[PDB]
């Protein structure tokens, strides 16, 4: 990574609790805070890096790549090579793989994050990634969010654990998720607490919800 | 984080040491000291790092959420965002969601947090995050202060140990927490230690009381 | 800390260093130098940060907290604050709550720290906190330095480890502990050894005592 | 290493994570973009020392060795070294063996890759290991592509694991690579499955094609 | 410690090195050497941690005290302090206890090995702690050099380490160990090994020893 | 060590990675890479403290003294001390035992490394070391490569590890490797593989003949 900025090679130990992570977790939804926690200010070698270094889930690096390609595509589409030779002073404008790291040299990546006026290859790489981990993350969830429902025997605390995990691995926006939160929780509630809740009223906060079935 | 006032990635061994804190001691008291200490001198994003690394426990971490949306309301209602385009060599005021770290760049919070006069972005999310945790501390806290009572053959150094123990949990302010010091702790030891407590007197100190009650 | 005048967070591996140990060694004398050495130019906020990280021993943290308000109130008895505005240029004198961290700012400790002509908060409090965990250690020692006595068929060495043992924790003064150095250990010793020890003379080492009661 | 550019030795954790990395994956083709992880910025002394190192699969090492002279003489045929005596502030041209790091000094190597127009050595030998590990890793993969085909009973994503593994063994060009996953993936996959994928077209992804065979 | 020269805190790896290396190997000779090397650049201060840090051998780290204080007892003899008081520019000469560490602080030392001409309190210490060592070292030690003798069916190479472990343990200056080695190794061999050793002749390395008793 | 030129004191993870690398793998070959990779740039303190912490293999430790004395012999012998006192702003020849660092200071072998038209006192030392490292090496290696035969049933890949790591650890220089290698490594193939062997002829490579006697 780069660190204020100073270039910095990527540590052994980012590196292994990385590839930790993916060994333990699989693809679960906090594998992508961690990833981009242990990328930040990471190059797009840096990145290769991390996504390399994965034993497995082929597939899964597999379908990352193809969601990196379209995205490299549409970088190529937005932003089109202009003819001419470079000036000095000046370095040439990123494609699509150059953003990817497969065609761009370490000093260029660093140039481009460096250089006044910088283009972030390493940021905008790791949104790509992060989009296809959000691909895999999503179809690797066995749950849905609808089938997720309270046990007759079982406390309110672990049905909300559930139904909120269900709801991190969940395809939505937040209008949507905002729905599902205020239409699918109290109506997916054992008899007791579904009672219990539904006498609180619409505008109940999820710590409210809680203490009301605490004893429930 | 940023220390001196330098910008610094989090590091892997201090997001896994929060990891491993809220895997092994769910939330006891104690987390909440060693969130701050690993959080020293954070940003919203490392904070967002640190609590969405968090696997498990969606309904605490949803509560917190709602927490932050709170205060981050009146946040909003305090401070009114005032018409008009930034200057040159300013920036922009922080909405409430800027302070959560969810609408605002890292270079805006270095900048507010750099900045002569600064805004500390970090420890204002920080203190949020600190209330909610103090809300799920309670909440799933299951014993209450005045149910701990010594047994007969107990020792008064474990009885004290939980005692203290649950009032560290307790939902009240240092004056309620005195007067549970002062009425509850000697009114529910064991009729011995109990007897030899009350002939000590109202001013006497932990250390006394303990020492008064060690062979008993 | 602040290392040289550079302030710096408190690294997560002292953090855990010292929370294992208080784990490990419960109140052992060992745990005050370790303690030291883990608050190494420490500020308020970092012994705070230590302290509060304990999880259990809540009867030992609560007489800690005691000792700490009784240092707290002598300083300000000691040093009275002084009524006027503070003038640019100069910091407010310190209160006893402002050393104890509970009062003051990180900014406040480090201006107070850095300064020239410095009030050194850190260590001032910390001198507080290590007198507590004496009364600490002092209390939660089970054994006495008159009961130790050596077995028949006790090696002197393992002895001599037991009386040093029950000594460090003993609550005595540099000359009382060398009186009982030259009155109990030969005294307590078993009757060969003792005898032996008896024909060295009132000037022997301890080196001396151990290889004539060697063979013994 | 020399990181910016400033030489540093390489670090005990370095050399003992890719030791382990030996000893725990074989010759797997993770253990590729690890070892260039683990060798960044490197000089062909780290180089050396990271080979040397490694304990066992001796012939694998020999065998690297092997295609490390052949990369020093192809190296040395298009590089001839020219007679005449070195001026001042001027550095020899590197040989092969002085690339590889067997007849050069640290000082040479860190003085080819400091100077202005520089050689870098470190990355010109890293090519060559990872030109031999390429060797290596192709001979010491037990499967071949042509025979991973999809079991009756087999969910479609454990197949396709197995299939992009063997690919990423298999010793083929991007523009081969292609032509395999384009052919061979749909027609080995179970009847039930290849039907399924057969429906669905030539330009179907490999998340479309996942999804489809899902509930098969 | 200090380094090159600026003062750093004792780090936590260090200190817990220095504990689990004497929990481990007890007395063994490894551990002088062990001490040093964390020990290096240390101050007064340090060295008292890493002593005071010791839990259990009491008996020792008391021997270990008597030393040191024979060692300041005739540092005081030599270097008598002068009357007067100290000029601006310039230190107090250290006393014994302040070599210690017990009566002179951080600024203190840091002050006397910094200035120009130093004192290097933190060496000197050192060397008596050292010395202490040594003395603990050679009374724990069971074996005597006399005794060691090779068996009739012990390998040669395995009779030499037990050889110059005693040696290594043994309190006898380089003059006495050359006796030793010249003298008892071949003596105290077995008659096969020891007639094929006298063979060789007086001026045998221990190199052509070995090779010559390999096969008996 | 010294990195770049400033003097760094060895860490603390060093020293324990050297310890448990002599007492994991005893006198294999690849530790002597090893130990270099932990000396980069080291003292002669810093190399007197790796040895010395070594615990146990007294005889190879003794043997590598002995070997030491040799080579400081041999340097005194080339390099004679002259008489005439040290000029200001010189530092005196080193002699053998200075750079073994038995009679020489930290800040002396400072001087020779730092100073213009050095001496590389560390790096003398660690050839020295090396050297006797070596000896210890071939004499505790139990097999020849004479011996090294490939069995009936034993694939060629193991029989080609076991006879390089035997060639590895073998008393010849590279043309008698090179022999070694071209000589008895097809003669001691088991027929089968043997006559496939003798078949590609004497200009084959080790990959040519493991892939031609890998279905062998
Ligand atoms: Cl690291
Ligand atoms: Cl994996
Ligand atoms: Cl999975
Ligand atoms: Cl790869
Ligand atoms: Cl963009
Ligand atoms: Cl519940
Ligand atoms: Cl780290
Ligand atoms: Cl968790
Ligand atoms: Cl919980
Ligand atoms: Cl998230
Ligand atoms: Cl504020
Ligand atoms: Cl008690
Ligand atoms: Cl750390
Ligand atoms: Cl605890
Ligand atoms: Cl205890
Ligand atoms: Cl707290
Ligand atoms: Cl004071
Ligand atoms: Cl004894
Ligand atoms: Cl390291
Ligand atoms: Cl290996
Ligand atoms: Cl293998
Ligand atoms: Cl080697
Ligand atoms: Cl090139
Ligand atoms: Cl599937
Ligand atoms: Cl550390
Ligand atoms: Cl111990
Ligand atoms: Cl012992
Ligand atoms: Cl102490
Ligand atoms: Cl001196
Ligand atoms: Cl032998
Ligand atoms: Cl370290
Ligand atoms: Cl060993
Ligand atoms: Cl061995
Ligand atoms: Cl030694
Ligand atoms: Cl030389
Ligand atoms: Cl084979």
């Amino acid at each position: 990574p780069i660190v204020q900025m100073i270039h910095q090679a990527i540590s052994p130990r980012t590196l292994n609790a990385w590839v930790k992570v993916v060994e333990e977790k699989a693809f679960s939804p906090e594998v992508i805070p961690m990833f981009s926690a242990l990328s930040e200010g990471a190059t797009p070698q840096d990145l290769n890096t991390m996504l390399n270094a994965v034993g497995g889930h082929q597939a899964a690096m597999q379908m990352l790549k193809e969601t990196i390609n379209e995205e490299a595509a549409e970088w190529d589409r937005l932003h089109p090579v202009h003819a001419g030779p470079i000036a000095p002073g000046q370095m040439r404008e990123p494609r699509g793989s150059d953003i990817a790291g497969t065609t761009s040299t370490l000093q260029e990546q660093i140039g481009w994050m460096t250089h006044n006026a910088p283009i972030p290859v390493g940021e905008i790489y790791k949104r790509w990634i992060i989009l296809g981990l959000n691909k895999i993350v999503r179809m690797y969830s066995p749950t849905s969010i609808l089938d997720i429902r309270q046990g007759p025997k079982e406390p309110f605390r672990d049905y909300v654990d559930r139904f909120y995990k269900t709801l991190r691995a969940e395809q939505a926006s937040q209008e949507v998720k905002n729905w599902m939160t205020e239409t699918l929780l109290v109506q997916n509630a054992n008899p007791d607490c579904k009672t219990i809740l539904k006498a609180l009223g619409p505008g109940a906060t999820l710590e409210e919800m809680m203490t009301a079935c605490q004893g429930v």
